[PDB]
């Protein structure tokens, strides 16, 4: 999954707050993370949740409003902004 580990264009958002998965379908993180998202394109439709990675390799919906967008980083609405903005 080339967006997770940062090959492929992806997103990148920080952590807001702590977030521990209740599902296998969900990831945990702790405020302050740095994860990488799917682009747009490639998120599915879940209400409230986005596909993330912490780790580079695993996946998994994150809570879309606990996290803070940065911007899109190429590969190795405020939020729907935030998704086709450049990341510094």
């Amino acid at each position: 999954i080339n967006w997770a580990s940062g090959e492929d264009d992806h997103v990148v958002a920080r952590a807001e707050y702590d977030f521990a998965a209740v599902s296998e379908e969900e990831i945990s993180f702790r405020a302050g993370d740095m994860l990488n998202l799917a682009l747009k394109e490639q998120q599915p439709k879940v209400r409230g949740w986005l596909l993330a990675s912490l780790d580079g390799q695993t996946t998994g919906l994150i809570p879309a409003n606990y996290v803070k967008i940065l911007g899109k980083r190429k590969g190795r609405d405020e939020q729907e902004a935030a998704f086709e903005s450049v990341f510094v």
